[PDB]
Parts: structure tokens; C-alpha cells; sequence
């Protein structure tokens, strides 16, 4: 997108974490060890 509100492509996943898309392109995420899949990513947790 032209504002490119997303963290960028460069930042990684937490270790354990991948990240999916749905067939209409929607981005969600997958954190193996504790099987739990969610909309929001986690890379958020870590800005100030």
C-alpha cells in the first residue's frame, strides 16, 4: 500500500511464528508451539 502501514517485510516473525495469507490476500499469523493463530501481528508488540 502507498503508506505502507504495515511493519516492514524485513522485520522477522518471533521465532516459532509464520505468517499466511488468506485466498482474498488478508495476512494472518501462526505460533507453532502454542498452536493459537491470530489476525494481529506480533511484530507490534515490540515497537516503543
Amino acid at each position: 500500500g502507498a503508506m505502507g502501514f504495515e511493519i516492514p517485510d524485513d522485520v522477522p516473525l518471533p521465532a516459532g511464528w509464520e505468517m499466511a495469507k488468506t485466498s482474498s490476500g488478508q495476512r494472518y499469523f501462526l505460533n507453532h508451539i502454542d498452536q493459537t493463530t491470530t489476525w494481529q501481528d506480533p511484530r507490534k508488540a515490540m515497537l516503543s
